[PDB]
C-alpha cells in the first residue's frame, strides 16, 4: 500500500520524458524527494520530518507520473493530499501544478483526526517541502541551523563557538544537518540518535564526523576537542529523554542545548525513554492512543531537561519541532520559558527576506550548481559571509540526488540570481534547467506560533492571511508548481504555509515569470513584517521599492 | 474607526474612477456591499451574519477605494483581513485583488484569539460575500433556501407544502430570505426575531408578509392561512429560545423547523433568553466571557426544542448557523440527532456543480438583469423550474442596491451563460459590464463539517485541501478578485472557503477568461464529489469532460 521496494531517482540528462521542461521539472524533483541517497524512507514514500510523504501512496505516485507526463502546457494539474484529481485548462504562464497538503479544518485539525483519514486512505502529510517536492536532503536547512548557531554565539559568546559545543538530539532528515552546522560555525556538537541507521545514513553523507560507543565516552571526546579548539560533530546512540536528563544530574554543562527529535508527531516521531525504535513502530499500531501518550510524557522530561540547562545559564532554545507545546500539555507549565529560534535569533533576516531559497540542477551535473556558485558571488561581490557560505558549502557539502544548492538571500537578490540563472540555461552555460524553490519557512510564506511567528511584536503570531496570499500571489504570478500546507515542522494544528518552485528553463517567458514571482515571493515577506511593525522590514520594504499601501 | 456617519452605494453607470472595469468592478461591488439597502449595518462595515465585514475599519476602507481606484492592469492588490496590505506586479489575466480574512493558525482558531486579535486592531471577520464584495442582499441565499425548502417538501409531504407551514427564527440579512422562500415554495412560515428593526428591514423588502402581535395571534394566524392554503409568512418579535421551547409544551406542531439566527458567534449574533438586545450589546463588551456563557446556554434550550419536535416526527434540520455544535458543548449530548441542510436536501445539487451562482449589473439598471434573465430562459430552454424561478423572481424579488440575480445552475451551464452576458455587454444589449459570482457556499469551495461537508459519504468532512485548491485555480484561470475566509457562515475553527468574481466586459480578454473560470470553478465542486464516490458527481464529471486522473 505504502511499501514498494524501488528505488527512484530523478532522470539526468536534456531528453524529457513530460512534453515541456515545465512539467517534466515537477516530475523530476517528485522522484528525487525519494532518491535513496536523498530522502529517509522513499520506499514507503517518507522524505523527511516523520511521515512526510511525497504521494499519497504507490497507486497515486504511479498516477501523478503519468499525468505529468501527459501535462500539456496549458494544463493545470491539482494535487490533493498526494493525489493527482483534476486537470484544468489554465495557460502558459499560470502554474503547471497546484498543491494542498494535509489541510483540515481547524476545529478538526489535529493528529487524531489526520490519523482516522489517513486509515481511509483519504490522507497525507506533506511536511513542508515533502509534499511539495522541493526537498534537497540535508543542505535544505543546514544554512539555516548553521545562522542560528552563530547568531546564538554572538548573542552569548561574543561571536565565535571555538572550544564550545552544542548538545541536542535527532539526526533524521533536517536534524542530520545540525552537526554540520554546528561543526561550520566552529562548534563541538553531541548528537544524540534512537536510530543506529540514522547514525549511519548522516555519517555516509558526511554530515556528522564520528559515534561515540557510550555517554563517557561521548564526553571524553568532546573533552578532548573542545580543549583542542577543534570542531567536531559526535553522534551519540540513544534516548535524549533519558540522557538529558542524566547530564543535567552530572552537572554536564553544554555551551547551547536545543532539539530536533520529531516531537511535533508523538505517534510516529518521538521514541518514549525505554522504548526500542522497533517497539515503537508496533505498538504504534497496536495502541496508538498509549503511545502517544508515552511518547509525550518523555517529551515532558526531555523539555524539563532542556529548562534545567537554561536554569543554569546555558542558551536554550526550541528548534520547531513543537516539543514545548508537548511538554507543555503534559503538565510542564513553564515549558515555553526558553524561545524559538526565530523570535530569538533569525526573526532579523526574515525582515528583509533573507530565507532559505535553493536551486537544483535537473540535469544532474555537479558542475552545473559549482558554475552557479561563482555567478552568485560574481552577482554578490561584496558580501564575505555569502561568499564563506559557499565555500563552505563547496568544500563540506556533499551532494544528494540531483546536485542542488542551499544558499540564504533576501528580497531584490534572489529575482537578481534567478534572471542570471536564466541566462545561464539560455546561453547553455548550464547544461540544463534549473528550478528555484524555498523551504515552507520562509519570512512570508508561513503562520505558525510556536515557530516562525512566535511572538511577533504585534501579537499577530495566529494571523494565517500571509501564507495563504503568498500562495494565491504566486499562483498569478506564475511560478511553476505552487502549494498550500497544513501543520509541517510543528504538526497538525499549529502551522499553515506555502510552497513555490519556479523553473528556469532560458525562455523569455521564463525571465519574465521569474522577474515578478522572485521579487513578490520574498515581497510579501518583507510585506509582512513590515505590516507587523518592524523597522528592519519597513526600511527594507522602503529601500526595495514595495508598493505597500498602509 | 469603525463608525462612520454615512450612506455609501455603488457609483452608477458607465463613467469609471478606476483605471478599467476589471479594476471599477470590486470598487463598486465594495461600496455595493455596504448600501443601505443591501447591508445589516453599513454604518459599523457591517454586511451581515453577525459581524461580517466589507473592510477593516474606516481608514482601511478609505485606503482599498484609494488603491483599487490607481490599480493598474497588471497589479494585484492584496487584502488581509480587510486591510490593502501590499500591491504587486503579475499580469492582466491574473486577478487584481487576492483577498484571504479571518484565517487563523488551527490552534488558535476560535472567536476568543479573534476578539483579541480585533481589540489590537489585527482582525476583521469577512463571514463569506462580506469580506468579499460579492453580497447581493437577501437574494443571494433565497433561492438556496427556497431549493431547500422544495426538496424537504418533496421527500417528507409529497412535494408542494401546500397548507403546511415552516418554523424558524433569524430575520437578518440572510436569515430574512427565510419567510419569502417559505412563500415561494408554497408554505406559511413562523419566524421569530428578537429585532424589531430587522422586522421592518424584511417588511420594507417584501422578505416577510406580516407581524402578528403575539404567539397566540400568530398561531392564529398559521392556523387560518395553513387550513386555507395560503402561502403568507409571519414575523414574531421574540426570542426563539424562549418561543420554541413554549411551542412544543403547547404541544403545537409545525411541519418543518430549523433555525437561522447568528448562533456562529455567541459573542454578537444571539440574545440569551430574557436579555433585551440592549443589555446584549452592552454586556458584550463589560462582561464577553459571561455573554457568551448566556448565549450558549440559551442555544442548549433553543436545540433541545428542536430536538423535541423531531422526537414528534416533524422534519428538522440545522441551516449552517452551527447551533448544534454550540448546544453540544452545552451539554447537549445528541445535538446532531437532526442533519444538516445540504446532507439532507442540497448535496446531490452540488454533485452537478449547482450552487448560489449570480451576476450584478454595475450599471445599476434593473432592465440589465432583466434582459439577462431573458437570455437565461433563451439558453435554458428545456428547464421549467429554472423559468418558473426566474419568473418568481421578478415577481417577488426586490432589488437591493445595484439590481442582481441569484440563480442555481451548475457545470456546464455557467459558462454558457457567462459568455452570453459578456457578449451582451459587447454588442451593448447591457448598458454596463456585469459581475458574475457566487457566495462561499458551492460545489468545491468549501469544507465545512457542520454545514456544507456534513456527512461526506468517505468521512471527508473536515478535509479542507479542496476550498484552497479552488482559490488556486480560480487565480490561475483569470477571475477578477479570489478569495480565501476562515469561519463563514458556523463561525470561527469550522469552516475554510474561497470566493470568487469575474468581469465581463465585452472583451475577447474577458471572453477566454470567462470560458476557463466559469468551468473550472463549478468544475472542482463536482471532482470533489467525484473523489468523495458520488455516482451523481461521477456521470456529470463524465458527461462534461473533466480530466481527473484517478
Ligand atoms: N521549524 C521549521 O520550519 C522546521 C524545519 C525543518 C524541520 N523541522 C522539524 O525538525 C524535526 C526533525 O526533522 P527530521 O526531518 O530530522 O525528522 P525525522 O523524522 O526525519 O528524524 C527525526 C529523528 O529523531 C529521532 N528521535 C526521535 N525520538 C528520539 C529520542 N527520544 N532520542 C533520540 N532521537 C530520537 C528519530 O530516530 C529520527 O531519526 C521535525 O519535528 C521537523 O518537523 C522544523
Ligand atoms: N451555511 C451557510 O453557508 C450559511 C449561509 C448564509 C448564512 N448562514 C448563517 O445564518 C445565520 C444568520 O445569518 P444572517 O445574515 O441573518 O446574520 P445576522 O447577524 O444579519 O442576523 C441574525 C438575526 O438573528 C436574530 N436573533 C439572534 N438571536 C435570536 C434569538 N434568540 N431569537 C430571535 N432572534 C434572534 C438577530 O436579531 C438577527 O436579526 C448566521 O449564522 C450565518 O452565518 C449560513
Ligand atoms: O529544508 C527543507 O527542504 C524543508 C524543511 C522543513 C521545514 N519544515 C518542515 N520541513
Ligand atoms: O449569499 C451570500 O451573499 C453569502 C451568504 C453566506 C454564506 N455563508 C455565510 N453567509
Amino acid at each position: 500500500n505504502n511499501y514498494r521496494d524501488v528505488e527512484i531517482r530523478a532522470p539526468r540528462g536534456n531528453k524529457l520524458t513530460a512534453k515541456s521542461w515545465l512539467t517534466e521539472a515537477p516530475l523530476r524533483m517528485l522522484m528525487n524527494n525519494l532518491d535513496p541517497q536523498v530522502a529517509e524512507n522513499p520506499k514507503e514514500l517518507v522524505v523527511y520530518g516523520g511521515i512526510g510523504r511525497a504521494a499519497r501512496n504507490w497507486e497515486c505516485y504511479d498516477k501523478i507520473v503519468e499525468t505529468l507526463t501527459r501535462l500539456e502546457d496549458d494544463e493545470t494539474l491539482l494535487v490533493q493530499s498526494g493525489k493527482p484529481v483534476g486537470v484544468f485548462k489554465t495557460h502558459s504562464n499560470a502554474p503547471r501544478v497546484l498543491i494542498a497538503n494535509s489541510n483540515l479544518v481547524p476545529h478538526w485539525a489535529n493528529w487524531e483526526h489526520f490519523n482516522e483519514l489517513d486509515a481511509k486512505g483519504l490522507a497525507m502529510y506533506g511536511q513542508m517541502t515533502a509534499g511539495s517536492w522541493i526537498y534537497i536532503g540535508s543542505q535544505g536547512i543546514v544554512q539555516g541551523t548553521y545562522e542560528t548557531f552563530v547568531e546564538a554565539g554572538r548573542q552569548h559568546y561574543g561571536g565565535s563557538l571555538k572550544g564550545k559545543w552544542v548538545l541536542t538530539a535527532g539526526l533524521g532528515g533536517m536534524g542530520g544537518a545540525q552537526p554540520l552546522a554546528a561543526t561550520l560555525a566552529g562548534a563541538c556538537s553531541l548528537n544524540i540518535e534512537s536510530q543506529q541507521s540514522r547514525i549511519d545514513f548522516r555519517l555516509e553523507t558526511r554530515y556528522v564526523d564520528e559515534q561515540a560507543t557510550d555517554l563517557d565516552d561521548a564526553l571524553v571526546r568532546i573533552a578532548k576537542y573542545t580543549a583542542e579548539g577543534k570542531a567536531i560533530s559526535i553522534a551519540l546512540h540513544g534516548n535524549a529523554a533519558e540522557i538529558l536528563p542524566e547530564l543535567v544530574k552530572r552537572g554536564v554543562r553544554p555551551d547551547m542545548v536545543t532539539d530536533q527529535t520529531s516531537a511535533h508527531d508523538p505517534l510516529n516521531g518521538y521514541l518514549p525513554a525505554g522504548w526500542t525504535w522497533e517497539q515503537y513502530r508496533d505498538r504504534a499500531q497496536t495502541e496508538p492512543a498509549a503511545v502517544v501518550k508515552a511518547a509525550k510524557q518523555s517529551m515532558a522530561v526531555h523539555v524539563q531537561a532542556m529548562l534545567d540547562f537554561q536554569k543554569q545559564g546555558v542558551p536554550t532554545f526550541d528548534y520547531g519541532n513543537n516539543i514545548r507545546q508537548m511538554a507543555k500539555e503534559e503538565g510542564v507549565a513553564n515549558a515555553f520559558d526558553f524561545p524559538g529560534f526565530v523570535p530569538a535569533y533569525i526573526r532579523p533576516l526574515f525582515c528583509r527576506g533573507v530565507g532559505p531559497f535553493r536551486w537544483a540542477a535537473l540535469s544532474g551535473e555537479a558542475e552545473d550548481i559549482y558554475k552557479t556558485d561563482a555567478k552568485v558571488k560574481e552577482l554578490i561581490p561584496d558580501d564575505a559571509h555569502l561568499h564563506r557560505w559557499l565555500d563552505m558549502a563547496r568544500e563540506r557539502i556533499s551532494f544528494q540526488g540531483l546536485p542542488a544548492r542551499i544558499c540564504w538571500v533576501g528580497l531584490g537578490l534572489r529575482a537578481k540570481l534567478g534572471l542570471a540563472f536564466n541566462e545561464m540555461v539560455r546561453s547553455g552555460e548550464l547544461s540544463a534547467p534549473v528550478v528555484i524553490g524555498r523551504d515552507h519557512l520562509d519570512s512570508g510564506s508561513v503562520s505558525s506560533p510556536n515557530a516562525e511567528t512566535e511572538a511577533m511584536r504585534d501579537g499577530s503570531d495566529a494571523v494565517s492571511d500571509w501564507p495563504l496570499l503568498n500562495a494565491l500571489l504566486n499562483t498569478a504570478g506564475g511560478a511553476t508548481w505552487v502549494s498550500l500546507h497544513h501543520g509541517g515542522g510543528v504538526g497538525m494544528g499549529f502551522s499553515q504555509h506555502s510552497g513555490m518552485v519556479i523553473v528556469c528553463d532560458g525562455t523569455d517567458e521564463a525571465a519574465e515569470r521569474i522577474a515578478r514571482v522572485l521579487t513578490n515571493d520574498p515581497g510579501t515577506g518583507v510585506m509582512r513584517h513590515a505590516d507587523a511593525g518592524y523597522d528592519i522590514a519597513i526600511d527594507c520594504a522602503k529601500e526595495q521599492g514595495l508598493d505597500l499601501p498602509m
